[PDB]
Order: C-alpha cells, then sequence, then structure tokens
C-alpha cells in the first residue's frame, strides 16, 4: 500500500478485511479496516474524537482511489481467544470483574455521547498484557447501517423492532457476561429464530407485564411457544448473587428496564473491583 505495509490479515470483520498494518511514516503498528456515502465519511470522523481508556482509538478514517479504511489502534488478543485459552481453568473471577466493570465504563462513555455499538461480542474486545480491555467499532453500525453470530443480539432486535437504544448494549455485555463466568456461551443461536427461543427457553417467554409493548413488536407472533421462566442460579452457577443480581438487572426484557451502565457501575458486585494482570500467551 502506498503509506501502509500489510504485516498479516487478522481476519475478516463486519464491514470487510482486517489486516495488522504498519504506518509507512510513521513506523507504528495498527488494525487496518477495509470498509466493503457522504453521510457515513462525516459521521464516522466524528468518531476520531471519541478517546477513553476503554474505547479502542480510531486513529484515522482514510478516503483514498475511492475506497474507504479505517486505521484502529492495535491490541495483541481479543476476549475471544483470551476466553478460548483460559477454558480449562476459567478466567479468574477477579478479572472476570475487572473487565465487566472497565467494559461498563466504555459503554457509559459512549453512551453519554450519544453513541451505540450495536454489536458487541468477544471478538471486538481487545485486550492488553497490562489488564485493560477496550471495546472496538462502536459508532459503526449507525453510520454504515445494513456467518454473522447472532449470540449476543438484545431481544428487541430479534423481535423486529428498527429503533434501538443504550439498552442493546448491555444485553450484549450482560451475555458476554454470563460466558465469561460459564465458560459456555449463554444463548448460542444458529437462527433468529432459534436465538429468540433459547432466550425465551431460558428467561421465560415475554409476555406484556415484564415487557409492555412486546406483543406489538414487528415480528412478535402470538403462537410463540410459552415458556416458563428458569430459575437463575441455574444459569450462570457458581456466580454470587452479587453477580447474578447485576446479571439479571441486565437481561431485563423491555429494554427501558434494562439497567444503565452508568448505574451498573454502582451495583454491589464491584464493592471489591481489583486490576488484576492477565496471563496472556502471544
Ligand atoms: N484493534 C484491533 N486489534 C486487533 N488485533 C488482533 C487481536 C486478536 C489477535 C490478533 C491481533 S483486532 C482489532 C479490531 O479492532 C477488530 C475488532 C473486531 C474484529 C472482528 C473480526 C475480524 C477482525 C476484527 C478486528
Amino acid at each position: 500500500m502506498e503509506n501502509f505495509q500489510k504485516v498479516e490479515k487478522i481476519g475478516e470483520g463486519t464491514y470487510g478485511v482486517v489486516y495488522k498494518a504498519r504506518n509507512k511514516l510513521t513506523g507504528e503498528v495498527v488494525a487496518l479496516k477495509k470498509i466493503r456515502p457522504s453521510t457515513a465519511i462525516r459521521e464516522i470522523s466524528l468518531l476520531k474524537e471519541l478517546n477513553h481508556p476503554n474505547i479502542v482509538k480510531l486513529l484515522d478514517v482514510i478516503h483514498t482511489e475511492n475506497k474507504l479504511y479505517l486505521v484502529f489502534e492495535f491490541l495483541h488478543q481479543d476476549l475471544k481467544k483470551f476466553m478460548d485459552a483460559s477454558a480449562l481453568t476459567g478466567i479468574p473471577l477477579p478479572l472476570i470483574k475487572s473487565y465487566l466493570f472497565q467494559l461498563l465504563q466504555g459503554l457509559a462513555f459512549c453512551h453519554s455521547h450519544r453513541v451505540l455499538h450495536r454489536d458487541l461480542k468477544p471478538q471486538n474486545l481487545l485486550i492488553n498484557t497490562e489488564g485493560a480491555i477496550k471495546l472496538a467499532d462502536f459508532g459503526l453500525a449507525r453510520a454504515f447501517g445494513v456467518v454473522v453470530t447472532l449470540w449476543y443480539r438484545a431481544p428487541e432486535i430479534l423481535l423486529g423492532c428498527k429503533y434501538y437504544s443504550t439498552a442493546v448494549d448491555i444485553w450484549s455485555l450482560g451475555c458476554i457476561f454470563a460466558e465469561m463466568v460459564t465458560r459456555r456461551a449463554l444463548f448460542p443461536g444458529d437462527s433468529e429464530i432459534d436465538q429468540l427461543f433459547r432466550i425465551f427457553r431460558t428467561l421465560g417467554t415475554p409476555d406484556e407485564v415484564v415487557w409492555p409493548g412486546v406483543t406489538s413488536m414487528p415480528d412478535y407472533k402470538p403462537s410463540f411457544p410459552k415458556w416458563a421462566r428458569q430459575d437463575f442460579s441455574k444459569v450462570v452457577p457458581p456466580l454470587d448473587e452479587d453477580g447474578r443480581s447485576l446479571l439479571s438487572q441486565m437481561l431485563h426484557y423491555d429494554p427501558n428496564k434494562r439497567i444503565s451502565a452508568k448505574a451498573a457501575l454502582a451495583h454491589p458486585f464491584f464493592q471489591d473491583v481489583t486490576k488484576p494482570v492477565p496471563h496472556l500467551r502471544l
């Protein structure tokens, strides 16, 4: 490339190929994302202003030769791989707590600036050797619009609501929290209806009592089976009651009842939070 030198392909992201690259002028290593609209350019450019320790920095937006690239700060591992690498022993609770706390700070920051992610998943949660965890790709979904993982999708999205709110990110993070604890995805659906029914089988089929307005959602069908809610203690053992209480608030059906990132940071679960060093094999 004219301005970068590719080191290697990292993988296929939501919007195009992602490469580990080196800036020719500075020598800095970055995550270069090729995007496969004028409104998009202006909107994404605004995201360069975001700066928070728990957000992967968007270093630049490059629009040349009628191609679009996003340059992001590079991190050495994502949470998906770290979880796989920690499958035999599990991620220590203090580290799970630290990561969840940091992720909520990242969400609280973005949300306060009116920026949603909409597609949080272990793949876009990046970690470094110092114990930090950061979220990548906030705001891209809105700017760009429309096999993809549905495992972390909020129910309102699965039910066809086309108006998103900050709550969709809290739902996704709750699912990730559960996965770090049990070492298994919470709702590993293989289709949109399977995803929805896995949620219903665990949390109970929603109704107008727990979710006012649910029966009027675009894809809601009166024919959905009626499953009873499972005992929460069976879903994420052996997470303690503070952890279970917080998780339940992040997984409320009604997005308006779902806890905010800001309020979650004050939950008793974080009374003893610390910042442990993870053991990363790079
Ligand atoms: N900043 C940043 N550093 C990265 N280093 C890699 C971490 C995992 C191990 C190899 C280096 S990956 C990254 C992303 O921002 C990012 C996020 C989601 C992705 C989903 C699918 C494919 C690529 C993706 C890349």
